[PDB]
């Protein structure tokens, strides 16, 4: 296995989800969060082409970044306390997309084998997002 799971980062509240089927749309391309004045509210990611379903809550203002060709998340590090408060994603371009606020509990995620990259998230949510997984791979 090239693959692993950096997670899970949070609490165990709300209903999960995961991204494991939107990696056949493509890679990561874009990043949407959604967040307000403690938490981090809503996610959405875009693989390839394709955005994927809404996750969370309503509760926040959106945040979207959009990634160069050819770029890739190698980091994830972030916040939380019961719910998701921060969130960084660390491209191989060097880039630091900063979502959120910075207090709680961190975490710093990075993968295990040679050259993988970030190909989904997974995660718990409901009106805010409760827990992040990160799954790199090929
Ligand atoms: C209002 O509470 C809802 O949202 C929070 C935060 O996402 C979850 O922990 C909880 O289970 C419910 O779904
Ligand atoms: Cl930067
Ligand atoms: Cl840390």
């Amino acid at each position: 296995r090239s693959s692993s799971y950096s997670g899970e980062y949070g609490s165990g509240g709300g209903k999960r989800f995961s991204h494991s089927g939107n990696q056949l749309d493509g890679p990561i391309t874009a990043l949407r969060v959604r967040v307000n004045t403690y938490y981090i509210v809503g996610l959405q990611v875009r693989y390839g082409k394709v955005w994927s379903d809404y996750v969370g809550g309503r509760n926040g203002d959106l945040e979207e970044i959009f990634l160069h060709p050819g770029e890739s998340v190698i980091q994830v590090s972030g916040k939380y306390k019961w719910y998701l408060k921060k969130l960084v994603f660390v491209t191989d371009k060097g880039r630091y997309l900063s979502f959120g606020k910075d207090s709680g509990t961190s975490f710093n995620a990075v993968p295990l084998h040679p050259n993988t990259v970030l190909r989904f998230i997974s995660g718990r949510s409901g009106s805010l997002i409760d827990a992040i997984g990160l799954h790199w791979d090929v």
